[PDB]
């Protein structure tokens, strides 16, 4: 594990995490990146060293730290052409931002284009030392962290129409269907301790259903904000999105699998696939015989309540926020694009926040034309997004801000006393219209967009320029900040 003051080498590096050997874009030549730690209210000072050099993939980065709310350092809040132009290649940029007010389980990743399926993606802890749920855990450190990723054997610029992934990764390990039976991770635990276990997804696109035979799981946790202990036996978990649960390692000491299926790809467990394995101290080093049971008590996010605060913001009637925007979804299958209420996201060549300081305040005047919406600060924001598009389930994931899920997929009541609050949600299917509440107390233009990276390049994606009026006085970018543009517009195609 790194702190809160880092030197982050980019660059690219041959790695087989699935026994299929492929140049990468890693951060300091790890896959998954290292572990960035640090305390409720400290400050971060990220140096981001770009040193790729491989053109299979792209040259150029930005880094998004998700789920951090960046007040008064948009500038540092990392995807390309909305708050930055990328770092070029050889250049480095210095990320420098507080925390004051969150404690929870994060993630970095590239934020241009489909950099990040390429590996660059990582996990970000803050500790609380007064974290309110101590009482309910023994163990919490590098150790207790499970990222699920997805894994392509192709560069991510080479794309198909519908990428599949060819392996899941649990803590940077896992095996493809046909492929070498390369060891599994092994996360170890004691009889008797209780672990807070910080599941992270780093997709690119496929959700995982996470289970571990013979374990309940209790969620403490979701998208960086505590929630009320609620014990389920499998967790589907989107792309982005980030549980802490407790797990009492009081089953009898063997191995047990760890399951994460993924919603596309190879759907079972043949061969080891999907899996990882759960070793009781004491027990032989060898693969668990476990079987799995039928998941009677699935995660249902209508359970979930906020520890803290519970309740939406606003008015506990529907529509009764001050601004009320419902987001129309459509995909053309001959051009590829996804649309929202007509509108596909490309990024412009001046960023959306580069824009907004050079005087770009109004709806009719920020580019990308019909993708970006203005907020009014101070105000209490309902967004509905109607599922159904194809590709779904789609995790719509909002920067800038937690939001109150009012009403979720699968559901058709409405929930104003103690919604989940989270980061990144799904949408759902076809007769889903879920709804979330957020207060404009954050100025900064904000991407909005389904968290498949896949589909956010073919333009699945919204701005909120909030409050465009302060932002320049709210987020004044440092000197490094201002000449990105200038060095990244001088770069030919040919070197990015
Ligand atoms: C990445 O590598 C550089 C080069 O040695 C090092 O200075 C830096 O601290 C590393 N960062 C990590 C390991 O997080
Ligand atoms: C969808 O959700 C919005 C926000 O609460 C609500 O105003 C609208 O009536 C809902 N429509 C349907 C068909 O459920
Ligand atoms: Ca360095
Ligand atoms: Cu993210
Ligand atoms: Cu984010
Ligand atoms: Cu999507
Ligand atoms: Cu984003």
């Amino acid at each position: 594990a790194i702190g809160p003051t880092s030197d982050l080498h980019i660059a690219n590096k041959n790695i087989s995490p699935d026994g299929f050997n492929r140049s990468a874009v890693l951060v300091n030549g790890t896959f998954p990146g290292p572990l960035i730690t640090a305390n409720k209210g400290d400050n971060f000072q990220i140096n981001v060293i770009n040193q790729l050099t491989d053109p299979t993939m792209l040259r150029s980065t930005s880094i998004h730290w998700h789920g951090l709310f960046q007040k008064g350092t948009n500038w540092a809040d990392g995807p390309a052409f909305v708050t930055q132009c990328p770092i070029a290649p050889g250049h480095s940029f210095l990320y420098d931002f507080s925390v004051p007010d969150q404690a929870g389980t994060f993630w970095y990743h590239s934020h241009l284009s489909t950099q990040y399926c390429d590996g660059l993606r990582g996990p970000l802890v803050i500790y609380d030392p007064n974290d309110p749920h101590k009482s309910l855990y023994d163990v919490d450190d590098e150790s207790t962290i499970i990222t699920l990723a997805d894994w392509y054997h192709t560069p991510a610029p080479s794309a198909q129409a519908v990428p599949t992934p060819d392996s899941t990764l649990i803590n940077g390990k896992g095996r493809y269907s046909g492929g070498p039976t390369v060891p599994l991770a092994v996360i170890n635990v004691e009889q008797g301790k209780r672990y807070r276990f910080r599941l992270v997804s780093i997709s690119c696109d496929p959700n995982f259903t996470f289970s571990i035979d013979g374990h309940n799981l209790t969620v403490i946790e979701v998208d960086g904000v505590n929630h009320e202990p609620l014990t389920v036996d499998s967790i589907q978990i989107f792309a982005g999105q980030r549980y802490s649960f407790v797990l009492n390692a009081n089953q009898p000491v063997d191995n047990y699998w760890i399951r994460a299926l993924p919603n596309v790809g190879s759907t079972n467990f043949d061969g080891g696939i999907n899996s990882a394995i759960l070793r009781y101290k004491g027990a032989p080093n060898a693969e668990p015989t476990t079987t799995q049971s039928t998941s009677s008590n699935p995660l249902n996010e209508a359970n979930l309540h906020p520890l803290e605060n519970p309740g939406a913001p606003g008015a506990p009637t529907a529509g009764g926020a001050d601004v009320n925007i419902n987001l129309a979804l459509a995909f053309s299958g001959t051009s590829g694009k996804f649309t929202i209420n007509g509108a596909s996201f490309t990024p412009p060549t001046v960023p959306v926040l580069l824009q907004i300081l050079s005087g770009a305040q109004t709806a009719q005047d920020l580019l990308p034309s019909g993708s970006v919406y203005t907020l009014p600060p101070n105000k209490v924001i309902e967004i509905s997004i109607p599922g159904g598009a194809v590709g779904g389930p789609h995790p719509f994931h909002l920067h800038g801000h937690a939001f109150d899920v009012v009403r979720s997929a699968g559901s058709s009541t409405y929930n104003y006393v103690n919604p989940v609050r989270r980061d990144v949600v799904s949408i759902g299917a076809a007769g889903d219209n879920v709804t979330i509440r957020f207060t404009t107390d954050n100025p900064g233009p904000w991407f909005l967009h389904c968290h498949i990276d896949w589909h956010l390049e073919a333009g699945l994606a919204i701005v909120f320029a909030e409050d465009p009026a302060d932002v320049a006085s709210a987020n004044p970018p440092p000197e490094a900040w201002d000449q990105l543009c200038p060095i990244y517009d001088a770069l030919p195609p040919e070197q990015l």
